[PDB]
């Protein structure tokens, strides 16, 4: 057998691992399959691509296009249906009737053989013929036929009845194929369309008390998702819920040591109460969170736990499974690190001792919850455990329980954030709190937009509880306003921790991305319906940016995403399209000072002519504007952030 | 089962086609594996190349490094040995003694934790000196483990036993290697020397012929062998020997017919005197030809022939067998094309009705010339056959006969070039002569001598009977002498096609780059011993430059390159090494004008530093320098086409 067919058809992509891992989509979303195509000689070659559903039923007939001239590289676009374990294979052929046109165009005019071309091609359309299943489709090439046979009619009009667009359009639907030859197999998996397309809020349920009872229950905290939902979200991102240890357990700022009242911070997990599969006893019970899960079900919230495999030294498993601890000589455990941070309320786990039993009891964990309605994870540092675990435990439990999705937060290098990713993470955060200048966030999201999209589906968090940036800290409410409207408009999932719509940007000191007073080390009872009454929220951007989101399906996909030039480095234009619907955004990332720019839109990027002129209308304000070739723009901080345009049709 | 082990290592290189074919190597080559290696937390990985022969032996302890920081990318330098086929693994691991000594650097000084910090160093050197085979270095990582043990010893002292320079070189040598991590293996095909290296020089036997008898012989032509084997070549390529066909013969300068006396094409291949299997009567008999492949050999010098896969009208194939042909609705072959250019000597070859005919038939053809010394085959238009016919066909004669090399001709777009040289064919014919400036040189050779080099080898001829370039229609002497120095050092195989000595250079009309009067129609007799006399031949230079690279194994490699910048457009300047020998080259592009520049060295890149200042000498002249960091160079077109130097040891 010969690794090369008949037709060559070689380095089919997407591909991830060599075809060891499947590249991913959801449901609804359409990614380009493409190969590299081409034949010996000079004539013409065509290929298609054969998607396969989990019963392996084929898809419609899909035929690609050389992507550029000269290159032999060819593809297009599928869309993904029901969920599951699809497979694509790319089919490459001779294409003679195409070869055969071409010929007979420069010969029947030129004289040449005529009598000899006409009949060759007869013979071809005759075979093109024979495999049509439709017989008003074989009577209409069966007369094509017969006028290029008919030696009393002139030569040209014998051609041109080969020619006409009834004779086109049944060969594009069922063309003649020569030496069909076929790649092999390769996987994809489909999954639900919260993985790709969500806005999530995260929050700690213990700071939504009241002034009889400062540590909220889950029954108090239950009272602050209307506003949340109210604002479009669609994911609750909750911190640790179980209880939380008591020796090293870490004071206000950071400090080492707790005073009588501290609550300390909920990822140092684990006391005498309980382990991973407990509430923390002042959250409340079991039934008190099945209440509040009940209680987002019916507003369009779903609960997304965190999940951070490590221990507090009052944790159960300290001496009922010592094993999974690194022991020093002296016998002591060292506290957890992630230089130069410190973690003196956490252990580590070791994982070559019971890697079976810790993979055991890590899905019991995840089946207990998945029992109570969540079905999302936020796995905390999955980077700090081993690769090959997370892709054994992912496979397991997505193995009975498909819908589930894993968020990774890993914060390293690009190697293991990448190799995360395609081992089964069906989420991942991303470097985006640390791009902020165009150039940043235009070379950052061209990486997303391209080949990754096929293994990881990015999660832009414009804060998080360990994440104020100095842009942020220097930039006040018109830097909030901006990141959301990148954060939102940029990727089909965004997120914010609460505190994000006051404009929180107190660091802890100058040079730090911590917040000062941070939440993870005390109660921070926010006046939410203050707020509200003094407009010192951006709330309503954000509820307004989730709607513009829910209503345009160009943000609610990832890889098609283009980026126009401006004159100005402080402005950034770009474009996102679906179907027929088209988003234009330009922001201004300069929080201080007013910014005017003309922003150029390469035109053909939106199916349109150079000349043309479009209706566009900013969704931030329902205002009208007609634009093309080259636009102005003045965008002043405080007052318009950025313009969010739908193309109208 | 995971797809990724305990240790990470991810994307070995080089891969062809995914691992379904082999990388390749010749028998002493160097070349660099390389993986993505990385671990989960912030401990230390270590990574080594297993490369195994075809009994399955492994090769010497072979430790890798990253190659840039923050890549995770890893690689070593691995070199190639007997003939066959090899593999080889990637090895990943943990690597706790870097960690345990960078650690204890920091924590011994600063007092922390002295006596655990050391008794977890000695636990360490003790379970590394357990996996050490030699009694001797046993004891040497013994008495560091006493050292680290004793308490009664300073800490600093104690810690400075376990990092001596005889401890260091045993770890180096046996390094304790924790989660030991390894790749699936991946294929690596080792070939002959003169797959990669070797000097070719390409003529037609029946233009050497005598005033009596102007059409040579193979007697007549073996006295031009000498002549050959003194300029240093090693491969002597002939044109089609066979019968050449009278039907539709081409008459001089690729006129339509054929006057009484024109000896048409060689590559118009068969007649009633024979086919493919035969030698053209006009040339003697198979004995003749075995006398002059007696008589290469005894020079030094190896026989290629031609390879053309077609026809004329009048080969015995026509008759035979019809169904290796296609025939138009009224029984005619077309002639072949490769447009504009037609072909109206030859018929082309139809491989879909009788491909295991073809196949049989081909290699017996092979086989019999293989029976008669010829080794290495030049494949013509391998491309307008189908690729995986080449492909079975290579296979088939390199199993039972693995030191014969075929040589693609294949002037065509990239991918095919590429996938041609990836399913067997040894060398390949490259896009040289249309890389002149130095831009083009730079870009096309960092190609070559990158990922490329893992799949393809390239010859590099300066001329053929189809290519004289503008470059050297416009040039004269000053241009073949620079693009005899480009050829002979850029690469390791290169090659020219007889004239190019005496700087035949008229083509047939301006725009073109076919010869006039050019000798696939005709026989040229040329006045050899006049241009030796007179000093109008390059022969000297040509001479010269095979001799340099018989003598600097830098110059017979291709994937050790180095471009290094100069203040001219005009002015080019590389480097070559290989062990101790490293190879310098300058050169003006410019024919007309002459060039002043300065060259200034990347210095790291020759293993120096940038004080440093190093004696060269252009072994074209015997003139010796001093050069460093920047060096002043004036070349003069005629009388200095470029410096060659070594650096001298
Ligand atoms: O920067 P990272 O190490 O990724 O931070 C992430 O993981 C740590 C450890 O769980 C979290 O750090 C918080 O929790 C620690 C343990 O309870 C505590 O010691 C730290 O001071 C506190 O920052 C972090 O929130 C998480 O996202
Ligand atoms: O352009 P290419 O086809 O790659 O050139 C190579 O192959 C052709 C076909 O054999 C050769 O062209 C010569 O031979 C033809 C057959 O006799 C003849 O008809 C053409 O005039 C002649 O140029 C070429 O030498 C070869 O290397």
């Amino acid at each position: 057998p010969t690794v090369v067919g008949r037709i060559p058809v070689l380095d089919v992509r997407p591909v991830v691992q060599r075809g060891r891992r499947p590249a991913k989509a959801v449901t609804g979303e359409s990614f380009e399959v493409s190969a590299t195509v081409f034949r010996e000689g000079h004539d013409a070659v065509g290929a298609n691509v054969v998607l396969r559903d989990p019963r392996g039923r084929p898809g419609p007939w899909t035929p690609m296009r050389e992507l550029a001239p000269g290159t032999d590289r060819w593809g297009a676009t599928v869309t993904a249906g029901e969920t599951g374990t699809w497979s694509y294979t790319v089919e490459a052929w001779g294409d003679p009737v195409t070869t055969w046109r071409h010929h007979a165009r420069i010969k029947i005019p030129a004289g040449l053989d005529t009598d000899l071309v006409l009949e060759e091609g007869a013979r071809l359309y005759e075979r093109a013929a024979a495999d049509v299943p439709g017989r008003e489709d074989r009577r209409e090439l069966l007369a094509a036929v017969d006028a290029l046979r008919d030696e009393s009619r002139p030569a040209a009009s014998r051609l041109a009845a080969a020619l006409t667009p009834q004779v086109d359009a049944v060969l594009a639907r069922h063309p003649l194929r020569d030496l069909v030859t076929s790649s092999d197999p390769l996987p994809l998996l489909v999954e639900r369309e919260r993985a790709l397309y969500g806005a999530w809020y995260e929050f700690f349920p213990r700071s939504e008390g009241t002034p009889h009872t400062p540590h909220g229950t889950f029954r108090t905290a239950a009272r602050r998702l209307p506003a949340i939902a109210a604002m479009g979200f669609d994911v609750v991102y909750l911190p640790p819920i179980h209880p939380i240890g008591t020796t090293h357990r870490k004071g206000r700022n950071n400090t080492l040591s707790a005073t009588g009242d501290d609550v300390g911070v909920p990822w140092a997990i684990g006391s005498p109460e309980g382990g991973h599969d407990s509430i923390h006893p002042a959250l409340g019970t079991l039934d008190d969170f099945d209440h509040f899960v009940t209680e987002a079900g019916k507003l369009g919230l779903e609960i997304a736990l965190d999940f951070a495999l490590q221990c507090s030294p009052d944790h159960p498993w300290v001496h009922k499974h010592p094993e999974w601890f690194h022991h020093r000589p002296d016998g002591t455990i060292a506290h957890a690190e992630n230089p130069p941070k410190k973690y003196q309320d956490i252990y580590p786990i070791a994982f070559d001792a019971d890697p079976d039993g810790l993979a055991t009891e890590t899905v019991r964990i995840l089946r207990h919850w998945m029992d109570h309605g969540v079905r999302i994870f936020r796995v905390a540092n999955p980077h700090t455990k081993p690769v090959a675990f997370w892709e054994r435990v992912i496979a397991d439990i997505n193995g009975t329980d498909p819908d589930v999705i894993f968020l990774a937060e890993a914060f390293t290098r690009p190697a293991m954030m990448a190799t995360l990713a395609q081992i089964g993470f069906q989420q991942s955060y991303t470097y985006f709190t640390w791009r902020n200048t165009k150039q940043e966030l235009t070379e950052y999201l061209t990486e997303l937009s391209g080949e990754a999209a096929s293994y990881m589906r990015p999660n832009f968090f414009a804060n998080t509880p360990d994440i104020l940036h100095a842009y942020l800290q220097h930039g006040g409410r018109p830097a909030f306003e901006v990141r959301a409207v990148l954060a939102a408009t940029l990727s089909p999932t965004w997120g914010i921790y609460s505190g994000y719509e006051l404009c929180e940007n107190t660091p802890l000191r100058e040079g730090s991305e911590e917040y000062l007073d941070s939440e993870k080390y005390q109660l921070k009872p926010r006046d939410w319906t203050r707020a509200a009454r003094e407009g010192t929220t951006i709330a309503p951007l954000v509820t307004r940016l989730n709607t513009i989101r829910r209503e345009n399906p160009a943000l609610r996909q990832l890889r098609d995403l283009h980026f126009h030039p401006t004159d100005k480095e402080e402005v950034i234009a770009y474009s996102k399209r679906q179907g027929s619907n088209t988003v234009l955004v330009v922001v201004n990332l300069d929080p201080r000072h007013t910014q005017e720019a003309t922003v150029s839109l390469d035109m053909p990027q939106l199916g349109l002519d150079w000349h043309e002129s479009v209706p566009v209308r900013d969704e931030l304000t329902g205002e009208t504007y007609h634009w093309g070739r080259a636009n102005y723009v003045r965008l002043e901080p405080g007052r318009t952030p950025a313009h969010v345009c739908t193309v109208l049709r």
